[PDB]
């Protein structure tokens, strides 16, 4: 489906970027106004950004802030990571996260992680 969505969030971050760039040529010295209104328009984006991602840290995803919830979960034992295949299935689909990915190294996970809503 794709979505597009990531489209989006390349959009906001081109605009600070271009904002802190465009500072950059700027100092604080030869702009003492322009620079300082440029980081209040910074200012305010964040404030913004960072409201959103306030409702997306304490709901830090849909997926994920369900996955910090869920009722039967743990971290999966080389042994069951053996048996991938007659493990997931029997929990009639885990939900399964690598450390090493940026998902398991955003959330903190140092081990390869599984979670469901049944029991394994």
């Amino acid at each position: 489906m794709k979505e597009v969505e990531k489209n989006e969030i390349k959009r906001l971050s081109d605009r600070l970027d271009a904002i802190r760039h465009q500072q950059a040529d700027l100092s604080l010295v030869e702009a003492a106004d322009k620079y300082a209104e440029l980081e209040k328009e910074k200012a305010t984006l964040e404030a913004e950004i960072a409201r959103l991602r306030e409702v997306h840290s304490q709901k830090l995803s849909k997926e994920a802030q369900k996955l910090m919830k869920m009722p039967f979960q743990r971290a999966i034992t080389k042994k069951e990571q053996a048996d991938m295949g007659k493990l997931k299935k029997s929990v009639r689909g885990l939900v399964v996260v690598h450390p090493m990915t940026a998902l398991g190294r955003e959330m903190g996970l140092e081990e390869m992680t599984g979670f469901s809503k049944t029991t394994f």
